[PDB]
C-alpha cells in the first residue's frame, strides 16, 4: 500500500479536499491592539498585513499558501515552510517545504530540521522554519494521520479490487472442474487452458467447453449475495471519516443531520466547534508564537473571520439586526459597514 | 481507461456542468473604492472592466470564458490563460490554453510554462500566464482530479458494461458446453459452433438440442438478482460525487436534505459555504495577484454579486424589506435600486 | 445508435421540451438606458425590438424562432443562425441553421463558418453568423451533449427492446431440447423447428410437439424476477436525465420534491437556480456582444421576465402586495401596472 | 402500429383530452389599446373578435373549432386551417385541414403548403394557410410526437395483448406435448390435435389423458407471478405521458403531489407554468402575427382569460378581496364586475 | 365484445351516471343583459326559458332531458335532438333521437342529417337538428369514447369471466389424468367421461375415480396466486375511468385524495376544473350558437350555477359572509337573497 493509492479513495479526498479549503476561505485579519483595549484592524502598508493578506511570495496567492500547507497539516500531521526577512529582522517570505523530506532532529538543548532536499541536507534552525506542528504526544511532532489509518484504507482498496474484478469477469462464477475416472489425454488436458484465456473477459457465452467426459462441475466463489458487498462497502467511510473528524451526512451518509440542530446555522456551528475549530487555533497561535515579535505580542493581534460561516438566512439575520434596533447594540453604520452599504446620519 | 471515456459518466458530467455554469452565471463586478472605505462600482469605458465584463477576446463573450476557465480548473485542477497588454503595459486580452499541454517546472529561482502548441514546445514567463493554480501540496500546481478518480470511475465503466451486455444477450447466462461422453470429429466440433452461439439474439428459442452422446451443459453466470447489482449502481455515484464535493441530491439522487433547513435559500447557504465558495475565492484573488497592479491594491477590487442565489420567496423577501423600512437599515430609494424601480424622495 | 433513436426515448424528448419551451415563454423586453441609470422600454418602433419580439424573418414567430434555436442549442451544444441587415448596417432578419452542417474552422487570426449545405460550402464570417455556442472547454464551441449521452442511452436502448421481446414472445421460455442417444431422423429434426415458427408469435399454447423421443427439456431464459427488469428502468432516467440537469420529480420519479422547498415558488426558484438561469445569460449576453452596436452599449440592454415563474398564489401576492402598502415600495399605479388594471389617483 | 391503435391507450386518450379540452374551455378576448396602454376589451360587432368568439364558420362553434386544432397541434405537432377572407381582405371563415394530409416545403425562396385532397394534391401560399407550427428544430415544422412515441407505445401494446390473452385461454401455461417414443400415425397426430390441443379454452378441467406412450408433458410458461408483470403496467403510464408531459397523479396514478405545495390553487400554477402555458403562448402568438393586420399591432391584441384556473376556495378568495378593499388596490365596483354584481358609489 | 356488455362494468356505469347527473342537478338560467352590463334572470314567461327550465315538450322533464342528452354526449360522443319551432320561428319543442341511427353527411356546401329510423331515412338541415358534438379533430363530430375504450374493456371481461368461472367451478383444479403404460378398454376409459362433469360441477367431493391402472395425475390450472387476479383487478379501474377522465377516488381507489387539497370545497374545485367544466361550455355555447336568434345574441344569455357544488361548510360560509361585512361586498337582502330569507332594512 501507498499514500497515493490511499489519496485515490474519494472519502479521503473529500475530507482532504473540505478542511483545506475552508480554513483558506475565511478571510485572515490583523490587528494593533490599544492600550484601552480597542482592535484596529491594519492595512497592506504593514510588512506582516500584505505578507499574509495578499503575498507570502513571488510565486503564490495568500489563499493558495494557507490551502497547501494545511493539506501536509493533514496530511503529515505536520507542515513546514522557510521562512525569510529582511536587515531589520522583519519577515518578508514564505515558502512551503514537502513534510515528507523533513526530519526534525534535537542537537543537545537546541533543534535542527534537518531537510532532505535529493541527497543534499539541508540544516535549519527554530528561527528559519515555521512548522505548523498538529496532534501528537511529544509536543515536538503531530502523529501523521495517514500512517493509522492504513490499515481500514487496506481493507477498503481489498473490497473495491474484489467488486471489481467480479463485473470485469463478467459475473462467470469460477468453477471446480468436478469429473469422473476416464483416462484424459494430456491434450484433452490441455483444452482446459488452451481453448480459453477469455472465461474473465470474451463473449464464449454459451460455450466454455468440456471433454467427451461429460463431468459435474459447479460454482466455487460465495456471489455478492453476500450482502456486506454492498453494506461492509457503506461500513468503511465512516472508518475513514473517524481519521479525520468530518461529519458523514457532509461526506454524503444515510440523508442529513437527524436529531442534532434544524436550520443550516446549527450545522455549522456543530461543525466549526467538533471539527473546524482547532486548524483556526493552529495557525493564530502560531503565528502569535514565531511570526510576531516578542515586544508587540498584547499590541499586535490576528484572526480569522467566522461570519462567512456562522451567516443565517435573510429572515434571521434580519430579525437578529432588528434587535439591535432597541436595546441600541449597533448603530445604524456598524450595520452598514457589515455589509459595506454607505454610511448614514447616526 | 480514458478522460472522454470518463467524461461520458452522467454524474461527471453533471458535476462540472453544475459548477462550471453557476460560477460562470454570477454577476461580476469592479469597485474603485475611496480612502474611507467607500464602494464606486466602475465602467465599461475602465478597460479591465471592460475586458472582464464585456469581451475577453475578439471570439467570445465574458460568461462563456468564464465558463471554459471552469472547466479546466475543476477537471484537471488547473486551468490557463495566455495574457496580452498594449503598449501602455496595460491587459487587452486573454486566451484559454489547454491544461493537458500546459507544463509548469521550476528554472534555477524561476519558472517556466513549457506549452506543447501540437508538435513544438513554447514556453512562457510567469508574467504571461494567468494560471488559475487549484487545491494542490506545493502551492505551485493543482492535483488533477481525473488522476486520482480513475479507480472509482473504473468501477462504474465495468458495471455499466457488464450491465448492458446482459441485456444485448438476451438476458440469457453463461453455460458450460460439455461435448459429450465420446469423440468427435473437428467439423462436429465446428457444428457446435453451428448450433449454437447465437444464443445472444431472441429467435432460437427451441433448436437448443443436446446431440446424441449424452451431454450435461448448465448455467455459470450469478443473475442479477444477486445483492449487488442494483444497490452497486446507486453506490458509486456518491464515489464520483465526493471528487467534485456536490450533495447528491442536487445530483438527482434519491432523497432530498432532511435535517439542515428546509427552505430553498438554506439549500443555497449550504451549496455555497461547502462548495462553491472557494471558487469564488480563487478567480477574485488571481484578478488582485496578478492582473490589478501594486499601485492600486487597495483602490481596485474585484467581486462577484451572490443575491441571484441568496434570492428568497416573496413572502421573505418582502418581510425583509419591511424590517429594514422600520429601523431604518435602509432608504426606500436603495431598496428601489436593488430591483431598478424609479426612485423617489427619501 | 443513431440520434433519432435517441430521441424517441421519452426521458430525452420531455427534457429537450421543457428547457426549450419554458425559455420561449418567457417575456423578452428591450430597454433604452438613461444617463441618470432609468429602464425605459422600447416600442415594435425600434427595428431590433420588432425583429426580436414581433417578427425574425418572414415564415416564423418570435416564440417559435427562440424554441427552435434552443432545442439545437441544448441537443448540438451549439445553434447558429444566419444575420441578415439593411444598408445601414441594422440587422432585419435572422434565419436559423442545422447545426449539424455546421464547421467553424480558424483561418490565420480569423474564423470561418463553413456550412455544408448538401453537397456546397457556404462559407461565413463572425459578422453574419450569430452562433449561440454552450458549455465547453476551448471557448470556441459547445460539447455536444448528445455525443456524451450516447453509452447511457445504449443500455436504456438494449433494456427496452428485451423488455418489449419478452412479452411479444408470450413469455414462452426458451428450452433445451434433450433425450441422450436416440438417432434422429433427418425429418425429425426439421420438424423440432418446422412444426413450428409459432413458439413465438402464435398461440401453440397446450402443443408444442416432440418427435418419436419423449424428450426431457429445460429452460434457459432467467425470468424478469432479475431486479434490473423493474429498478433498472426506473434508475435510467437519472442518468439521462442528469446530461440535461433537470430536477427528477418534474420528470415523474418517486412523488414529489421531498424535503426541499414547500410551496410552488420554492420549486420554481429552484428550478430557475439551479437549472434553467444558464439559457437567460447566454441569450442575453449573446445579444449583448453581437447584435447590439458597440456605440449602444450601456444604453441599449434586454431581459427576459421571470414574473410569469415567480407567481405565488392569490394569498402570498396579496400579503406582499399589502406589505408595500405602509412601507411604500410602491403607488397603487404602479401594482395596477404589473396585472394592467386602468390607473387611479395616487 | 398505426395512430388509431396508439389512441387506444387509455393514457394517450385522456392526455389528448385534457390538453386540448382546457384550453377549449378557457374565455378568449381581444383588447383594443390606447397610446397610453388602456386596455378596452371589444365588441361582437367587430368581425375579427366576432369570428374568434361567436363564429369561426358557418358549421361550428368556436369552442369546438378551438378544441379540434389543438387535438391536432398535439397530436402532429401542427395544425392547419384554410382562411378565407371578404372583398376587404378582411377574414371571414376558419376551416380545420388535416395535418395527416398537409405538407410543407420550401419552393425557391417561397413555401408551399401542399394539401392532398383525396386523390389530388392542392397547393398554397403562406397568405391563406393558417399553420399552428409547433415543436420542432428548423422553425418551419413541429416534430410529429406519435412518430416519437411509437417505440413506447409499441411495449405497452405489446403487454395489453399479452395481458388478455392470458386469461382468455383460462389462465393455463403453454406445454410441450410429449408422447413418448412410438411412431404416430398421421391420424394418431391428428388425436393429439383433437383429444388435446382443445385444453387452451375454457370447460374441459376434468379429463385430461395421456396414452400408453407414458409422456412427460410440461409448463414453458413463466406465470404472471413474475416481477415485471403489474409494475410493468405501472412504468409504462409515465413513458407514453412523457411524450405530453402531463404530471401523472392528473392522470390518475397512485399518489398526489406531496412537496411542491398541497392547495388546489399551487397544483394549478405547477399545470400552468409547466404545462399549459406554451399552447397560450402559440395561440396568441399566431393570430398576432399573422391574423391581425401590421398597421393594427400593439393597437389590437388577443388574449386568454387565466381566473378560471387561478380561481382559489371561498376563504382565500374572501381574504384577498379585503386585502384590496383595505390598501385600496380596487374599488368595490371593479371586485363586484369580477363575478357581474349591481355596482355601487365607489 | 357489444356495448351492452361493456355499460355492464361497473365502472362505466358509474363515470357514465357520475357525469350526466351531476350537470342534470345544476340550476341553469337565462338572462337579459342591458346596455349597461347588468344581468337580470329572466321567468317562465319567456318561451325558451320555459321550454328550457320547465319542459322541452310533452313527455319530460328538464333534468331528465339534460341527463339523457349528456348520457349520449359521454357514450358516444354526440348527442342529436329533433327542434320544434312555431310560425315566428321561436322553439317550442326539444326531442332527443338515438345518436347510434343518425348520419351526417355533407352535401356540396351543405350538411344532411341522415336519420335511420328502421329502415326509413329521416334528413334534416342544420337548422332542426340540434347536435351537441364532443371531442373530435374535424370539428364535424365527437370520437364516440366506447370506440375506443373496447381493448381495455376488452381485458376487463376476460379476466372478471375467468374469475367467476373459477369460483363456479368450486376452485377444483383441472387435471392431467397421467397414468403409465397399462392397457384398458375405451368402454372402460370412457367411464372418465360418463362419471364424472363434477369437476368443473359441484358435489361429487371424494369419488372421482379412476380406471383401475393405478395412476399419477397432476394439475394445470395456475391458482390466482397469480397476484393479477387481484392487484390487476384494481388497475383496470384506472384504465377504464381515463376515458372519462374521472379522479379515482370518486370512484373507489385506495382511500381518498391524499395531497391535492385539504376540504370538501378543494375536491369540488379540482372535479369541477379538470373534469366537469367542458360539459358546461358545451351546453351553454351551443344554446347561444343555435338556440338564441343572431338579433338577440349580447342581449340573451344563459348560465349554470355553481354554488350548488361551491358550497363550502357552515363555518367557512359564515366567516366568508362576515368578510363582506365591512368592505361592504354585499347588503343584508343580497346575502338572504341567497338563501331566499325574508329582505330587511338595509
Amino acid at each position: 500500500i501507498n499514500d497515493e493509492r490511499i489519496l485515490q479513495i474519494s472519502t479521503v479526498w473529500r475530507c482532504v479536499s473540505l478542511i483545506s479549503t475552508l480554513t483558506a476561505c475565511l478571510p485572515l485579519d490583523v490587528f494593533e491592539t490599544d492600550q484601552n483595549d480597542n482592535r484596529k484592524k491594519v492595512d497592506l502598508s504593514n510588512p506582516l498585513a500584505r505578507l499574509l493578506r495578499y503575498s507570502p511570495n513571488q510565486y503564490m496567492t495568500a489563499q493558495e499558501f494557507r490551502e497547501a500547507m494545511t493539506m501536509q497539516l493533514c496530511f503529515y500531521g505536520n507542515a513546514y515552510a522557510l521562512v525569510d526577512r529582511n536587515s531589520a529582522g522583519d519577515v518578508i517570505s514564505l515558502l512551503p517545504l514537502q513534510s515528507a523530506n523533513m526530519d526534525v532532529k534535537l542537537v543537545g538543548k537546541k533543534v535542527v530540521y534537518r531537510y532532505q532536499r535529493d541527497s543534499e541536507y539541508a540544516d535549519f534552525s527554530q528561527k528559519e522554519i515555521f512548522h505548523l506542528k498538529g496532534f501528537g504526544f511529544t509536543g515536538l511532532v503531530g502523529l501523521s494521520p495517514i500512517a493509522f489509518a492504513c490499515k481500514s484504507a487496506g481493507v477498503a482498496v481489498a473490497m473495491e479490487d474484489q467488486q471489481r474484478d467480479f463485473f470485469a469477469n463478467g459475473a462467470k462464477s469460477p468453477q471446480i472442474l468436478s469429473t469422473g475416472e476416464k483416462v484424459l489425454t494430456e491434450q484433452q488436458r490441455s483444452q482446459v487452458e488452451e481453448n480459453f484465456k477469455e472465461i474473465a473477459g470474451g463473449p464464449v457465452k454459451k460455450r466454455l467447453w468440456i471433454l467427451e467426459a461429460g463431468f459435474s462441475t459447479s460454482a466455487i466463489g460465495v456471489t455478492p449475495q453476500d450482502a456486506e458487498m454492498m453494506a461492509s462497502r457503506k461500513f468503511q467511510v465512516s472508518e475513514l471519516a473517524r481519521f479525520f473528524g468530518v461529519p458523514p451526512h457532509l461526506v454524503g451518509d444515510v440523508e442529513k443531520s437527524t436529531s442534532w440542530g434544524s436550520g443550516i446555522e446549527q450545522q455549522n456551528l456543530g461543525f466549526l466547534q467538533y471539527t473546524l475549530q482547532p486548524y483556526i487555533s493552529r495557525w493564530e497561535n502560531s503565528i502569535q508564537r514565531w511570526l510576531i515579535p516578542s515586544k508587540d505580542v498584547g499590541r499586535l493581534h490576528a484572526e480569522h473571520n467566522l461570519d462567512g460561516l456562522l451567516r443565517g438566512d435573510s429572515a434571521s439575520r434580519a430579525a437578529f439586526m432588528k434587535a439591535m434596533g432597541e436595546s441600541g447594540l449597533r448603530t445604524i453604520n456598524e450595520m452598514r459597514r457589515t455589509d459595506n452599504m454607505p454610511p448614514l446620519p447616526g
